[PDB]
């Protein structure tokens, strides 16, 4: 019973195979019949090329490929004639056994490749000296490891490999890294010991350190059931619909920041896309990024989607970060300043490249285009003219442009919340961007410690901002979506479902942990937590309710 | 007519002066009646004597004390023998007459006296230069300027003061400083001419540049009577209630930094006062300020506003000011972060004398305490915690604290006034401060330029936060005060009236014209101002709007 129960999964429950390198000691002796110990020398030399043979050819039908060189190269050593012929030799003329002929020559090998400090010499002296040992053992009628919960003294970044994966299930656990690498890589069990190297004998253990009992084992066994139960329901929600127990329905959508988050949001399930950062196109480069290469980008991820609702963010971005082109002064509180559609539409030089880029994207897709920072109606209104200004553009040029196109705003500024219901008329829809909301609302820096305290995504306060603008949307018969880390909390989701968000949107590795959350709830039971919660005082407060309603 | 209509009032019609140094230029004769000319000199002696003592004396029983010493000075030159005697030597054995002989002697003394250097025997030099000009004038029979509408050819700082400010009515219009200083402060008229040399003659002027036309001389005669009228009413107010001509009560306090500031709270007629800004104990200095120290600034306050109300805010700082003792690291958005009440519940070595200071004060008058950038009701729930610590430590002290002190929020951070409701049950009242709230709600520095252009007092959403505050009080019986420069503004004050707004605090110099506005207006039409007002949806409309309430 060792520690470091982690670095992997758990419940293993199978036999061993302790690669602990036998003892190939052996006493120099002197022989009768040198043809007899010549022809045991060749028969272990022949018995080791056939070993090696069948190790290469099933590392490359398996896992290899590269992998598969290492063993031709023991494979040429055994061939070479001038590393044979001087064992044979000593053999014969000295009398001497195999074992320590082969051990002898192969030595003054060693000796001579590693005075050369070549890093290939050194290579080969590494090399010999591992085959060595492999016809020395089959001299010496010793079986050595090859290709069952594995278990050995070091953690070997090279033994780790032989061994058929299939058959090698069941955990890896050492004694102290190249282990705790595959462990989770091979999404096996692991379970960092020290004394280990005494447990189990060759026949044997548990995961999870067990080992054998023959009576706990039922435990484990169904605790292994529930193991790769919830790993399995869970990726089964892949294609299940977002609905409650009671038939309500959400959409669960992916937040990227990139078109090579696209795989992961198709292996989660995601309905769509909430939000799609467009800083990836601006930042990190000397010149702004041309229409083409935004189209392109768009584009691919409209088309991949198929159909889905793809929500793009206009550029969100202000004098905090490098930005070499364009030059934006200092600024004492950049949070609260020259940033985002601000800075667009005070500098449309850098705003029209994306928007035309996104008007024409809009044929392959469904797009909706929405605008972070806005705090105005009348700067919704510049952006919308400045998009209706670009649309008649294009199409003057021949380019095709989507007629549906849903605009929105990003609803982060706390005036735009407390003017909801007129915004609810100009717009097509409102998505959330909680991480910034609760930022302005609590008048605290989303990104200082000192302050940390006051950035509470469950305040009473917050949720009634929440609430208001989606009341407000649904009134005007518009939807509203959110993309701020809240939207994948497992604790404002109950929430955000009583409260009557339509879309929630979040990094594709926690949509279907949402999913699941959300078919084991009643709505009607969580609007009824949602209007107690604006009710409380204290996020605390709003806390023990949720825990309340989802026991 | 000339130009420069500024540097004071206007409308003054009156006589004239022109203080243009007459021309005293004399041929240098001979003459028969040496001793008459020796009794020439003696009698325009003695005249500027007589002359002088009555410029000295009817000096200091009006308006000098510190002024009436340059006289005393012209005066001791004139009883000078080496002076004299050369003088009347010289009419009697040169035989030239009077003029020359004064002019000839005075000019040996200029010259002895400047080629010294010394910064007083050039003021001896500058004494008998300008005496000797009184004789000599005397002497030749050429009146000139003593103690209308003064005109002149520069701006003497000295010449002009020998006038009884009494009969000096009506302006002082030059021609290009030492005219434009006294200008205002003698509070009369004024209209940096050039030409004006050229004018009218010595008889005469209407400053406003008019003149004379004996025609329309009326319309400025009444324009005069409008001038003096809307002043005059308008101080009249100092006393008068702070109702609408329908009735409504509202109290308009004042908004006070230091102890010093009361005297323009009193000639005002500041009601009480809604904001007194404490950082000035704790700005500009080593150690942070003792107990004793605040207190007595405290209590002079409570003490000299005999009763009235008295809201002091708590220290509202943070990192973006010097403060050497106490040591705040440098932050991104300091407006965002570690200040005001987030710093003093963190330190409370810093707060605990503050609020000791307060409650000891409180016996004094009619206390009000509020805490700044509140956000959680936590926080307010803390600050009270320990003020009430410190209560009773100060009773188990022996000092005696006011047990009704009202306690309350300066409303600045959105969340607060999403939660208006739920705070409105544990404090006694709520400040609106509008120029953090704004600031907070728009997400725009209030400091930046880049970004002013939304600082909106008047946008719909800023309206909406201050209504739902005030209405949340009400309905717990508690009351709603306004320190933000909006309640001083003219056009805010209409919308306010409207919304409800129990008191408005502002600095002293606005509260009369506040006055003025709030009594001629109807409650019950600005309450129908602010419902249409919270409805629009921009802060043109709602301007547009409050245009048309007050036509």
């Amino acid at each position: 019973q060792i520690k470091g129960i982690a670095a992997s999964d758990g419940v293993a429950i199978a036999k061993a195979y302790l690669l602990v390198e036998p003892d190939l000691s052996f006493d120099n002796e002197s022989v009768t019949d040198t043809d007899a110990e010549v022809a045991k020398f060749n028969g272990a030399l022949n018995k080791s090329k056939v070993e090696l043979t069948k190790i290469r050819n099933n590392a490359e039908k398996q896992l290899g490929a590269d992998k598969a060189a290492i063993f031709d190269a023991h494979l040429l050593v055994l061939e070479d004639p001038e590393l044979i012929q001087p064992i044979e030799d000593k053999i014969k003329n000295e009398s001497v056994n195999a074992a320590q002929a082969l051990t002898d020559v192969s030595n003054q090998f060693i000796t001579i490749f590693e005075s050369m400090d070549n890093e290939y010499m050194a290579e080969r002296a590494a090399d010999i000296r591992d085959v060595s040992k492999r016809v020395l053992a089959h001299i010496l009628g010793v079986e050595l490891p090859n290709p069952v919960v594995i278990i050995g003294n070091d953690l070997t970044p090279s033994d780790t490999a032989q061994l058929n994966k299939e058959y090698v299930q069941g955990f890896v656990t050492n004694i102290g890294s190249h282990s705790a690498i595959m462990s989770r890589s091979l999404e096996i069990p692991a379970v960092g010991t020290k004394s280990i190297t005494e447990e189990v004998e060759a026949g044997d253990i548990v995961v999870d350190d067990v080992l054998p009992s023959d009576e706990v084992i039922a435990e484990y066994q169904e605790k292994r059931e529930n193991f790769f139960k919830d790993k399995q329901e869970l990726q089964k929600l892949r294609d299940a619909e977002s609905v409650t127990a009671d038939g309500h329905h959400v959409e669960l959508a992916a937040n990227i920041g990139t078109p090579n988050d696209l795989p992961g949001v198709i292996e989660n399930g995601a309905e769509g896309i909430g939000l799609y950062r467009t800083e990836f196109l601006y930042m990190g480069r000397d010149q702004m990024p041309t229409e083409e290469e935004q189209f392109e980008a768009y584009k691919a991820v409209l088309e991949a989607m198929k159909g889905k609702r793809v929500v793009v963010r206009t550029l969100d971005i202000g004098g905090d970060k490098e930005l070499p082109y364009l030059d934006l002064p200092e600024e004492m509180n950049p949070f609260l300043g020259y940033r985002a559609i601000r800075l667009c539409l005070d500098q449309p030089e850098i705003f029209r490249p994306q928007l035309r880029a996104l008007l024409r994207a809009s044929v392959f897709g469904k797009l909706n285009i929405m605008f972070p920072m806005v705090a105005t109606i009348q700067e919704f209104r510049d952006a919308k003219a400045l998009l209706e200004e670009e649309r008649a553009n294009l199409k003057n040029e021949g380019y095709e442009v989507a007629d549906d196109i849903e605009l929105g705003i990003m609803v982060e500024i706390p005036s735009t919340a407390a003017l909801a219901d007129i915004f609810a008329k100009e717009v097509d829809f409102f998505s959330i961007g909680t991480n910034d909301l609760i930022q302005y609302t609590m008048a605290a820096d989303r990104m200082s410690e000192r302050v940390s305290y006051l950035y509470q995504p469950y305040n009473p306060a917050i949720l009634r901002l929440v609430k208001q603008v989606i009341e407000a949307s649904h009134a005007e018969g518009k939807w509203t979506g959110m993309c701020g880390e809240m939207a994948g909390d497992q604790t404002a989701i109950p929430l955000l479902l009583g409260l009557g968000l339509d879309e929630f949107s979040m990094s594709a590795t926690s949509i279907l942990k949402a999913r699941r959350l959300i078919r084991s709830l009643n709505e009607s039971e969580m609007k009824e937590l949602s209007e107690r919660a604006v009710q409380c005082a204290t996020s605390e407060e709003v806390v023990d309710l949720v825990e309340e309603y989802t026991k």
